[PDB]
């Protein structure tokens, strides 16, 4: 008759909760969810969660366990599992890197001799980053703190995930190169795309609303009437300014228009300066241009 | 001179962080909440919390060691407690369901035997379901895991909590009927609401307010006014859509009305089409019709 | 060329979670938060966050490890750090008092003997007490649970920190004096704001803009025309109630107006029997009057 | 052929991790745990089932578990048909009557008419008021009992201690003993009759552990010439035992089982007869 | 001059616990250990580091441990080239090959072509696969293999058991065994070239404790004249030792080497022999 | 009549499950504990109280604890006055001065004025300086003070390791030894002089315990002519006991009291001179 989705949401980790509130500003927040259970209905009835681990999600998805998944490009890459990308989700984002214990001669990657030994968490992608600069070095996988495996001598170099390259300053370590730039994708089964396009697009139009909401607010003034021109070339927003009037003593007129966050302080002292009083910055869950 | 009410909320478990969720956008989050209390201000100067397990809720209730309580339908049932219910809080909900052994004879509750053997963790609620139907069969109490106690010879029948068959599929178990729908209620003790009704309709228009605020969002959007009619008849809203003017170069108007979750992806299509562009959704926190 | 901003946010414990949730509203969310990481990203690219533990955080500040920090005022005056308070944020306040079991002679400072001796977790401060009141007491220095000293035989008094007198009273103690009043402050180093002082005020607006926000909704109606002169004197709002048109059968209108959460009870009968439907409660995350 | 027992052990509390280095101690030691639900041990015909003690008393009942080990006091709250096999000696603790302190009341005499007593054991505490023909209310929590009066939810708790200490805190006064909880070794009746072999194996290797508690093995050189006075001062579970010592001297060597409770005294008294190299040993367990 | 060693052990999981357990008994155990990342022991030519299992093949092979403590499945599926040198009887558990129980598959010959199995051994596996000539694919996950025939990512499992119960409540039935495992102790190969001494007196104590597993020392009394049948019912490892204890009778004392197996029998042979005050000491290691 | 003695014990930290077992093995261990706040023990003149560690130098001081057991760091820092009863040979931890490897300061003297020294011990750092006579700010942190130049919040820390090995991975060097510590056996004055009957009871037991620490009874078989080598090898602590062995041959039974260290080297002189079956079984206390 009609068609359910079932969408893999990581269980524990950083993607975890933001995932979780994407789906909830999307309109389709977990509804329900029991302890204990790897299933959730939604706030949409044709919609399901399955709580997976993240690294899994590319392969659940590759088969069809899942309809969709949220995952980082980082595991995708890394199983290199058959999926289709439906959008990135700006958030988790991280570099892979290669790095070198600080007082090293390795100053980029054209200093790696034939012997090097690369301790990494990403043998796939390190492999193949190898294979791609033709270095000949060997790769010896751990299951994390690859951080330590210089000071333990397994490793010459190592390849780390981060934000700041502060965790590796703290363990002495320089950076030689970026192996690959992650972020979180929204993914998609082919055969589930191809038979249930509706709902999938449905879902998709919902997150891809919250994400072209991000630094986005909607801010709004009392301007006395004299001064509305200024107010005009300072909040153009989308298509232009909304004015409505305001019972009051003066001609005063509210006037709201959607800010991004880049532009909201220097508007503040640029419209306070004109005359603009009672600024409000009201959240924006969606927008859809 | 004035009367403080104490609102017991579970203090672990599902119920738990939506109540917290709830009282938040009800105008009365918790206030200063330090650590190792039991009792926790909240933003109204006469409203306090008691955090309190879950089962233990409904007699705290009963008794008048608190006003009032947030709590499953399921507990309040199962301790038989005398409370008023003042409102259904529209989460937390789930079904404890009959089930058996998927390649039992058993199919329906007619076809229970005599010495039929049923394990829960509600024996309140499974005597008094049985008893209702006139059932001869034995119940077991467990501390939890019911859905073992097939595979360990303890029971023949279990009763469960889900809201999704998921857990009782896993464990080879088929739903051979529903003993009890439940949902997370807001109660009062008696004594309490004759002698502070004030104060505690105050807390109820606020949760209710909270409550018929679901699935709802603000929409806006911007239209060149040749299309302002086809809007109207796309968003009736409440009483109808608010149209306010935006300075640009064409006669542009903004819309804004109250929509359902359920119609907002039909409607985007059907306003794009019509020439909408900017579509914001915005959240609310409260309506009251 | 630019100044970056490194602001030092509590790890665990109650201050932790508010200031994360703050920092968000100001729109200097956290940003990529890989785990395992003391420094994180903000949605500003000039911001970041280092997680340091409460009672580090006025030394940090002080010596210029952290630009700014946000941590508990007692936690600064205990510290005698030298740091600047820049805001006020409104939350994690609790006193800390001076307690004696209940039936004790002892019922105010006035009675304290030469050789009573006080349990604390803030000897700077509770020193500093009793020297500015000139008693002599012994002050013992605790690691925590101070309200079990008096039953143990170590002290005769305490201090304790606490919103409610409720696990004071569970203990049997009784207040005696408050020592001092706390909040969550923010701070910052002064040779940081002197060389600083553009993206600090600008991370200060934000911040400041949340709090002013506190207690403040947007609230929002559908009135028939005949009835809209009751409803300015009901809504004054911040200049006057925003008033725009509905394209409804009736001359309707629909009437915004930013209202205090101690008012929004009383608001909403008085405007329900004026004849006000649809009446919304919509957040605001930021006001700048 | 070959008879296999279960034996229900808590999955977690303070009964649990005791049981297990109970069992170790009894030669049935949880072997190659992948804890779990089911556990092999160091014997072929015994497997461990982990459960919650408060099921234990049930599983041993209905015959989903040959042999328990759980609290006497959640025994006797399911009013599960079970055989006590042992004690085990450890997890005492009384369910006591409690007051607070500012209460008129001092004994179940005291207790008026209506009085609500909060309660994790509804079952024993309706049964002891009408043991004692006394009119209460009881009304069941989850735990935290001692809070109840504080908030206004009983007059009166029961609570389970073993030192009034939680009591004394919370300004508590007991008023009487409803029982007096000790771990036990539980059996199935039809489990007994049908495995008696295997099971009196398990119970003698545990009764064996229980039976060595404070009980040591103490070793000690001394000259000949004063052979005759150690005799008198550690008599041992039939006397003394001698080997000679090759050195210098005529050095003989002399062990005995010794209680905890004499071996500071026993010490003293050792040195001053001219004993030296005292060695205290382990015993596993005893077999009288 | 002094050569030190590090000996990589689990830093958690079910291996870590009785690996600690393992050293202490052998006369090596953690001191002063401020569980972190290396700690000192007793000897002061070692050292633990504390590592994850999975990687312990790797430190020992490359020589960031000259010696570790891992399971022979994780051994196996590195493929570190690395010395085996002493079973430490611990920690078993065979890899198994499972199909759902309402499955055709019974056995390795019955697997279709194109069959998808999940595994966390994805090397053990597509091994086994070329071992026994079958065409499947192999899907590796980070976990909760029994669960991927239910969502549909498999149509075959591998687990790591040693009761077959989880298999048995997620409704699996083991239809081959790829691998079983046990706790190894290993050593780098250039290591033991350059360190016999300190590695063979590590491992003698690794061993010795080993082979003191489910072994007693018996100890009774009795009256010299029944003397000679205690002989026959506890031959030891050579014979029951005897010493004169100190009484009113002629009462002897009599020590022997048992096995746990022999434990119960023996008691009741002894006790209808006369003996009495029977004691079970431990033994922590035996050389033979 | 009847003293009875409160000794605090760490509630949490490396401290705490040592003690215990510490306790456990001297034979006053943890009875019926409902881990809480008050224990009983297999002792009825001593109960445990659960402090924090940092707490107990003053619990003891002032007397609302007879006895203690914590780190003589912490007794230092709370400059408490108390009395030291005993060494535990535990938790040996140095407070060293530490700065960046990359840093011109290698020692004490190198420090220039103003220096900042982060540390969790400001009163033992405060008065290092006083003793040495150098001019330095000191910073208290609650913890990572191996961060804390990384940040910029001090040139120089203190820390407290008995492994060089996290300063070596934060790049630290270290210049000096602050103080050397070990956890102690502490006693409030007033409780010693007014109940060392019972005190001493238990300083006895625990101080048995520690003079056990790497202690081993050793036991052979061996033949009645080579007797006389098994002699010179193991010495004893005054000479080897020896037992008759009913076997075949004239086999006789060797015992000896025998630290770590030799173990193995014995075992291969023994093997070499003909003993079989060798034991190693564990000793709880020695009193010499
Ligand atoms: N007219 C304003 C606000 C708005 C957008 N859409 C609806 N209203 C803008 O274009 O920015
Ligand atoms: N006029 C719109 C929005 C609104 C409701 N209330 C105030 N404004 C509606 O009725 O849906
Ligand atoms: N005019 C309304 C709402 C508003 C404030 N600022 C912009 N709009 C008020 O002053 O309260
Ligand atoms: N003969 C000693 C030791 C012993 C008991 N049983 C066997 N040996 C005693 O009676 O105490
Ligand atoms: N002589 C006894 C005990 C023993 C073994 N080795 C040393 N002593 C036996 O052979 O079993
Ligand atoms: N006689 C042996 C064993 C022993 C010590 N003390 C008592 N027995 C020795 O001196 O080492
Ligand atoms: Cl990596
Ligand atoms: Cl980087
Ligand atoms: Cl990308
Ligand atoms: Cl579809
Ligand atoms: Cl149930
Ligand atoms: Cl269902
Ligand atoms: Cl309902
Ligand atoms: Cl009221
Ligand atoms: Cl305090
Ligand atoms: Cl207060
Ligand atoms: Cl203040
Ligand atoms: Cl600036
Ligand atoms: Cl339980
Ligand atoms: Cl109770
Ligand atoms: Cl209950
Ligand atoms: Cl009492
Ligand atoms: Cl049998
Ligand atoms: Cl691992
Ligand atoms: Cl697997
Ligand atoms: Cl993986
Ligand atoms: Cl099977
Ligand atoms: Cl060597
Ligand atoms: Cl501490
Ligand atoms: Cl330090
Ligand atoms: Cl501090
Ligand atoms: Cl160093
Ligand atoms: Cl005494
Ligand atoms: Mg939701
Ligand atoms: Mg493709
Ligand atoms: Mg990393
Ligand atoms: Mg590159
Ligand atoms: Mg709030
Ligand atoms: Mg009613
Ligand atoms: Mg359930
Ligand atoms: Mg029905
Ligand atoms: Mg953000
Ligand atoms: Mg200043
Ligand atoms: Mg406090
Ligand atoms: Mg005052
Ligand atoms: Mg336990
Ligand atoms: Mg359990
Ligand atoms: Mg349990
Ligand atoms: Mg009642
Ligand atoms: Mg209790
Ligand atoms: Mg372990
Ligand atoms: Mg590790
Ligand atoms: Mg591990
Ligand atoms: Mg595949
Ligand atoms: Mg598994
Ligand atoms: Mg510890
Ligand atoms: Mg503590
Ligand atoms: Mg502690
Ligand atoms: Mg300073
Ligand atoms: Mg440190």
């Amino acid at each position: 008759a009609v068609p359910k989705i079932r969408i893999a949401v990581p269980s524990k980790g950083r993607i975890s909760e933001p995932a979780i509130r994407l789906l909830e500003n999307a309109g389709v927040g977990l509804k329900d969810t029991v302890n204990r259970k790897l299933f959730s209905k939604t706030q949409h009835p044709q919609i399901e969660v399955m709580f997976s681990r993240a690294a899994d999600i590319p392969e659940f998805v590759a088969d069809g366990a899942a309809d969709l998944g949220i995952t980082g490009y980082d595991l995708i890459v890394e199983r290199g599992s058959d999926v289709e990308i439906l959008e990135d989700l700006k958030y988790g984002r991280a570099s892979l890197v290669l790095a070198a214990p600080e007082d090293s001669t390795i100053r980029g990657p054209e200093d790696i001799p034939r012997g090097a030994v690369i301790a990494t968490e990403f043998p796939g992608i390190t492999e193949n980053y190898l294979r791609e600069h033709g270095i000949d070095a060997e790769v010896v996988e751990l299951t994390g703190s690859t951080e330590i495996a210089p000071f333990i001598g397994v490793a010459d170099l190592i390849t780390d995930l981060s934000s700041t390259g502060t965790t590796l300053r703290m363990n002495h370590l320089r950076v030689i190169d970026t192996i690959l730039e992650s972020s979180v994708k929204l993914i998609a089964n082919r055969e589930s795309y191809a038979t249930k396009s509706g709902i999938i697009e449905e879902l998709r139009t919902g997150i891809r609303g919250v994400i072209d909401a991000e630094g986005k607010r909607l801010v709004m003034l009392n301007i006395d009437r004299k001064n509305l021109d200024r107010v005009r070339a300072l909040m153009p927003g989308m298509t232009g300014p909304t004015v409505s009037e305001v019972l009051s003593d003066n001609g005063v007129v509210a006037v709201h228009a959607v800010v991004d966050e880049k532009e909201v302080f220097n508007l503040i002292n640029r419209l306070k300066a004109v005359g603009a009083r009672d600024i409000l910055v009201v959240p924006i869950e969606r927008i859809i241009p």
